[PDB]
């Protein structure tokens, strides 16, 4: 079964915000969720010195940047630790409302949109480009989930039954119309050496086709 969720009212605003506000500077869409991807990946190296075993869903520590043209979207992929059902429905979004009224009073008092991954909340710029996420995702002790939302107030899970990823993450963003030059290497290229260059785990962007 295919459940739907109400995102907390905050939630709802935060990604209103992002959606409605005029904010040319959509590119940072992108560290911020290379950003997430490296702090995954951290999580995962930092448990498994304690505990080797962590790493039999796969040793390799890594993010691909994956752009569809046909499909319209930019994928984002770790093997960081990935996510629990209990994550993806209550616990990110009980931290993500703290971040959200704090960088809701922050914008007030002057910061701009960019600032917003100090909030912790930076996973939600990726509605500055994009019309719906789906994010799939697979931790160590739980099964592998896609969560997926338009915004609108609501998002759903479901078990996934596609490709087994092992474990980790993938953001996929299905573009809005207007923003397919994130779809383009030169464009991707530029970005991650602009705001992604000191990464400690490589960072490959698949061509197309
Ligand atoms: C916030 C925050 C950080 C943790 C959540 N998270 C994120 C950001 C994120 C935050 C969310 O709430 C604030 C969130 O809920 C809608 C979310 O949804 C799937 C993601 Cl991906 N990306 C990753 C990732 N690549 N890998 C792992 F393992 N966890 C991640």
């Amino acid at each position: 079964e295919v459940e739907t969720f109400a995102f907390q009212a905050e939630i709802a605003q935060l990604m209103s915000l992002i959606i409605n506000t005029f904010y040319s500077n959509k590119e940072i869409f992108l560290r911020e969720l290379i950003s997430n991807s490296s702090d995954a990946l951290d999580k995962i190296r930092y448990e498994s010195l304690t505990d080797p075993s962590k790493l039999d869903s796969g040793k390799e520590l890594h993010i691909n940047l994956i752009p569809n043209k046909q499909d319209r979207t930019l994928t984002i992929v770790d093997t960081g630790i990935g996510m629990t059902k209990a994550d993806l429905i209550n616990n990110l979004g009980t931290i993500a409302k703290s971040g959200t009224k704090a960088f809701m009073e922050a914008l007030q008092a002057g910061a701009d949109i960019s600032m917003i991954g100090q909030f912790g909340v930076g996973f939600y710029s990726a509605y500055l480009v994009a019309e719906k996420v789906t994010v799939i995702t697979k931790h160590n002790d739980d099964e592998q989930y896609a969560w997926e939302s338009s915004a609108g107030g609501s998002f759903t899970v479901r078990t996934d039954t596609g490709e087994p990823m092992g474990r980790g993450t993938k953001v996929i963003l299905h573009l809005k119309e207007d923003q397919t030059e994130y779809l383009e290497e030169r464009r991707i290229k530029e970005i991650v050496k602009k705001h992604s260059q000191f990464i400690g785990y490589p960072i490959t962007l698949f061509v197309e086709k």
